[PDB]
């Protein structure tokens, strides 16, 4: 039987034309395989869709059948209102329930209400030529290999780690801290902060901040860290003046910039190295944008939605977006097409080989906690706050935030 579905998407600018062509290819395949089902693509600017169009359709109880959806508050509100299709059974039928890095941003009371299309990871960009100058012939696999790479770089008077964390950019220090204390304490520590089951003051979390301070005190983190903006820290790396940079994968376009980058012919990438505890082989990431589906569906619409999901959420489709546009997969194990750029392949392998991902701590704690950590790590690197006093300050605001509801 005939069924028409509107597919609200955000791939409207010319820079998104290959992602749109990817979507259209998936649609055509789905329409061949489910005769009678047709998809009317409705491209709308991302912020217009989020803040205006989808929001009003949801208030009216009439979303399109398929729509670009953000995780977090948006998905929480629309699921609560009953307008999002629960996806648990479809994922199980398609064998997809364990194939994504992280669905928590689309999960409400155990039920999955959306599927991220792409996201970000964090890791070390590094300069292969500066590494070779210091005798480092491969990326550090482990923390001990990481510290001796740092020692070798310092001995050659090469700034080891670029970082711009001054003024209002404490969040950039928190990227590195984030992953250091997940490496020292494991991912479960930060999951429990907002629940009261774990604490910022736990010794393995404290250890991460002690290691962070030691990187700064030994000159491995750029001594000028607190006098540099985030973008200037990126600049320190990509103009060739630091051996590595911990940053999110959104920074690839800056690292490969046609006008500003001098390292784009000799840049590599590696995950945060293994310390040997509960955080080995994990990669930090976030996946907050993808497709949600209307709950207000007849049987024909439910069949076409499942068929679209089956054809869209595949390793091949994920891999095409990665290779062409440096769109970081939401799905695990995605291979990079051989035609991709070397840095794209480097990030893809670091992500694809990861055992699992963990969220940014700020996806797990209250805004006030996030703001406090940003100020605190600046004072930590600045020698004005000890690691012990940082974690007590953090748990004090964490306790107050948790009492905010309960």
């Amino acid at each position: 039987d005939s069924v028409s579905l509107t597919l609200r998407h955000i791939n409207v600018r010319d820079t998104a034309k290959n992602t749109l062509a990817l979507l259209e290819k998936v649609v055509k395949k789905t329409e061949a395989e489910v005769p009678g089902a047709t998809f009317k693509l409705d491209g709308v600017e991302d912020t217009v869709n989020r803040d205006v169009k989808l929001k009003a359709e949801m208030a009216a109880g009439k979303p399109p059948q398929i729509f670009n959806l953000f995780g977090g508050a948006d998905t929480q509100n629309y699921a609560k209102a009953g307008h999002l299709l629960p996806l648990n059974d479809i994922l199980k039928e398609l064998g997809l329930e364990d194939k994504f890095f992280e669905l928590r941003e689309f999960t409400v009371d155990g039920k999955i209400y959306g599927l991220p299309e792409a996201g970000f990871v964090e890791g070390f960009y590094y300069n292969t030529k500066l590494f070779a100058d210091a005798g480092i012939t491969s990326a550090p696999k482990t923390w001990d290999e990481f510290t001796k790479a740092l020692e070798a770089l310092k001995a050659k008077n090469i700034t080891p780690i670029a970082l711009g964390g001054g003024s209002g950019d404490g969040w950039a220090i928190n990227m590195l801290a984030n992953s250091l204390f997940v490496a020292t304490a494991g991912p479960e520590a930060q999951e429990g902060f907002a629940k009261g089951t774990t604490k910022w003051t736990d010794p393995a979390v404290l250890d991460g901040f002690k290691r962070l301070k030691d990187l700064k005190d030994k000159g491995y983190i750029d001594p000028n860290v607190l006098g540099l903006k985030y973008s200037e820290g990126q600049a320190k790396f990509y103009t060739g003046q630091a051996a590595m940079l911990f940053d999110g994968s959104w920074a690839t376009s800056a690292i490969l910039d046609k006008d500003k980058s001098t390292v784009k012919d000799n840049v590599g990438y590696f995950r945060f190295p293994n310390i040997g505890g509960k955080g080995d082989n994990l990669i930090n990431g976030g996946w907050s944008n993808g497709y949600g589906f209307s709950s207000h569906l007849n049987d024909a619409e439910k069949k076409a939605v499942k068929a679209f999901i089956k054809n869209f959420y595949t390793l091949e489709i994920q891999g095409e977006a990665l290779g062409r546009d440096n769109r970081v997969p939401s799905m695990k194990g995605v291979p990079t097409p051989a035609e991709a750029a070397p840095l794209t392949k480097a990030i893809g392998e670091a992500q694809a080989s990861a055992k699992a991902a963990f969220p940014a701590f700020d996806a797990l704690v209250q805004p006030k906690v996030k703001v406090t950590l940003e100020q605190s790590v600046q004072e930590l690197l600045g020698g004005q706050l000890t690691p012990e006093k940082l974690v007590e300050k953090m748990q004090k605001v964490q306790d107050e935030a948790n009492a905010g509801k309960l």
